[PDB]
């Protein structure tokens, strides 16, 4: 149907918003802490600690596959990787001050977001 095609053509620019939103926010994170998922062989116990296992990397394959159907989708998903960094690293450490900064600079970016995501519709 000529629906279901504008449908997609919404989703699709919506998928290219996302991508320049996560550029963005992962500029905020210059040394690459949230790069990729936490290794499961070098953190063996992770998943006793984090359920939901989050980082930029497999964002993008969300993104790229258009899994996003709307910003709160991927602010929940940007969500989980400052959250799951601040439970499993102490507050002394460079892992949780990054996601703090990162938090603080990405709000900047996410409230400009929703704006876009309103007005365009």
């Amino acid at each position: 149907s000529m629906e279901q095609v504008a449908m997609e053509l919404r989703l699709t620019e919506l998928t290219r918003l996302l991508r320049s939103v996560l550029d963005q926010l992962q500029d905020k994170d210059p040394a690459r802490i949230f790069a990729q998922p936490v290794s499961l062989k070098e953190v063996p116990d992770y998943l006793d600690h984090i359920k939901h296992p989050m980082d930029f990397a497999t964002m993008r394959k969300r993104l790229e596959a258009q899994g996003y159907k709307n910003l709160h989708e991927f602010e929940e998903d940007f969500d989980l990787i400052i959250d799951n960094c601040m439970k499993y690293n102490a507050r002394d450490t460079v892992f949780y001050r990054a996601a703090v900064r990162l938090r603080d600079q990405g709000g900047v970016v996410l409230r400009q977001a929703r704006r876009e995501v309103d007005s365009i519709g």
